[PDB]
């Protein structure tokens, strides 16, 4: 069977209460993938060079990461390895509710995620199961060159090394437990929830907030750091050598506001993306509880207003 959600449907609410998000837990990645249960892997935020080149290294000291996405059980297995409850409605990487979130966003973005609710705990759990080029390394360029590794406690651009948190999250009436990689720390973990600590990093060439493209840019940035509880987003503005020209630190909190001016009639606006977003998760929850537990679906966005889930028979 189908099932279709419309984002223009969506009654006109309120926007939905969402918890500060709470770290449950962490772990670290090593240069081959290799999961580590510690944190050796969370580096420090720490200005890099005013016109440093993102091409240097380029491709020689360039590791590309994975292709392949990461099965969802791979958090269940720290979590149980930790001996960590689970106690949500979903279970997923934070990337792919950013997926859904921004979906109204990004009409070009087409994606599909696998869910299943799993017969033991009754957590829908979604994953993906179906990179490299010199735009893509100015952004891990930007990342490598902005971050201290632990040292006192303890260049190849590695992507695959990491660290990720895994959070607590509600968004309304759903439960979330997402995990997701952290790029640096902004000072020292609270050994307090760690979250506001934590910076995003990214690249982009800087346009004025008058830009719908530089918009949406922002409102992705806002939708992937809100939903992990990240404090800050540092963006390296660069050129189109790639040459680093400036940078801009913002509190995740402050995009919103920023971007009040900005909206033209008819935007996606943060209030709305939530609305829809609660309703949309709403949705696949009383859609998946119609069927028993393992019965695998397809949530696919490919263009048009709509989500689509479809049950794999
Ligand atoms: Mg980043």
């Amino acid at each position: 069977m189908l099932r279709e959600f419309s984002f223009y449907d969506v009654p006109p609410a309120h926007v939905p209460p969402v918890s500060e998000p709470l770290e449950i837990a962490c772990y670290s990645l090593s240069r081959d993938r290799e999961l580590l249960l510690d944190d050796s892997k969370l580096s420090y935020y720490y200005p890099p060079p005013l016109f440093s080149d993102l091409n240097t290294g380029f491709p020689n000291r360039f590791h590309p990461p994975k292709s392949d996405p990461d099965p969802i059980s791979i958090v269940k297995d720290v979590l149980m390895t930790k001996g960590i409850q689970m106690n949500s409605s979903f279970l997923t990487w934070r990337g792919l509710i950013t997926k859904i979130m921004c979906a109204p966003l990004d009409p070009r973005n087409h994606w599909e995620t696998y869910l299943v609710m799993d017969p033991t705990s009754g957590i829908i759990m979604m994953e993906e199961r179906t990179n490299q080029d010199r735009m893509c390394y100015w952004g891990y360029k930007f990342e490598a060159i902005s971050t201290l590794p632990e040292i006192w406690d303890a260049q190849d651009v590695v992507p695959d090394e990491q660290y990720c948190s895994i959070v607590k999250i509600n968004i309304g009436k759903s439960k979330l437990i997402l995990a997701g990689e952290v790029d640096c720390i902004w000072d020292k973990k609270p050994c307090e929830n760690p979250n506001l600590h934590y910076v995003e990093l990214k690249t982009s060439k800087k346009y004025p907030l008058e830009n719908y493209g530089m918009r949406k840019k922002l409102l992705k940035y806002w939708a992937q750091s809100f939903l992990l509880g990240i404090g800050r987003i540092i963006i390296g503005f660069r050129d189109d050598n790639g040459i680093l020209i400036e940078m801009k630190e913002l509190f995740t909190h402050q995009i919103p506001k920023m971007l009040r001016p900005y909206f033209k009639p008819n935007d996606w606006t943060p209030n709305r993306l939530l609305v829809v977003l609660e309703h949309a998760l709403e949705w696949i929850k009383q859609t998946v509880k119609q069927h028993p537990p393992s019965t695998e679906f397809t949530l696919s966005y490919t263009g048009g207003s709509k989500l689509v889930l479809r049950q794999i028979i």
